[PDB]
């Protein structure tokens, strides 16, 4: 059985935002499934992906109601999860996120453009 | 009735949230106006003050993790949670919140800023 990955970014991503999204996507392939590859329909569906993921990996360096929505569920339903986060954006990481961490089972990195993939091979091995 | 409200941390959206706690008041006890690194114990103490609520009142006009995530922990502790969003911002609120709603123990209103206190009454009368 495959490792269940479940990966989590904002909609309202932008242009520079959507290519790390892609690359992140793209390494987790090498680690196990990406269980992705009205509103109301999006939300359960959603529930139900993040409910049979084994890792959640999020990127929060774009604010998201959807995402924070998304890790407040994978915390409840007790998902490991890594939030990676840009803080070249300029932006300083909401407290309920960095506050969340535990060092453990809930890790939030801090990370540069270039060094994506080899923080992703580092957290899945 | 133990109220519990939550708003972004990041003008116009910060003289409404005072509004809403003040016409909240008229209810019940607001919780979150009553008082590890400091994001951690930001995180915990909020997460005190919504395990002890009754009822979360969310502003989700603005795109937060910290909000959404709050409303991720309320949904997984079976909390009656009330989301008010003003599209006179301009914004698309969020499928994840917008997808969330039941019509019932969680609901998401529009409303005009100058009407606030009268949907407040609404929903608690
Ligand atoms: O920001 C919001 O308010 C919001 C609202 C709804 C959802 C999310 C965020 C994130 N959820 C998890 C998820 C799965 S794949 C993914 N990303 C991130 C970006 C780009 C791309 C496709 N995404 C997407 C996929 C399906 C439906 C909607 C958006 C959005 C890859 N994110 C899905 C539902
Ligand atoms: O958007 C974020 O990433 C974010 C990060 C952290 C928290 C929130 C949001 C909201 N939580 C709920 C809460 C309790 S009183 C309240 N509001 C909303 C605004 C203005 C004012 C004071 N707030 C506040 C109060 C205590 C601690 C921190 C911020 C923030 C009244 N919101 C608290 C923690
Ligand atoms: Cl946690």
């Amino acid at each position: 059985m495959r490792p269940a990955l479940y990966f989590c970014g904002s909609i309202r991503g932008g242009r520079e935002d959507r290519t790390l999204y892609e690359r992140i996507v793209s390494r987790l392939r090498r680690f196990g499934t990406v269980l992705t590859e009205g509103d109301r329909l999006i939300h359960e569906q959603d529930l139900e992906w993040l409910q049979q993921a084994d890792v959640v990996v999020a990127e929060v360096t774009q604010p998201s109601l959807g995402v924070g929505y998304e890790l407040g569920r994978a915390v409840a339903f007790n998902k490991r999860i890594l939030c990676l986060f840009r803080p070249q954006s300029g932006r300083v990481l909401s407290a309920m996120i960095r506050g969340a961490a535990d060092g453990s089972r809930f890790q939030v990195w801090d990370y540069e453009e270039g060094e994506v993939e080899a923080l992703l091979d580092r957290y899945f091995e």
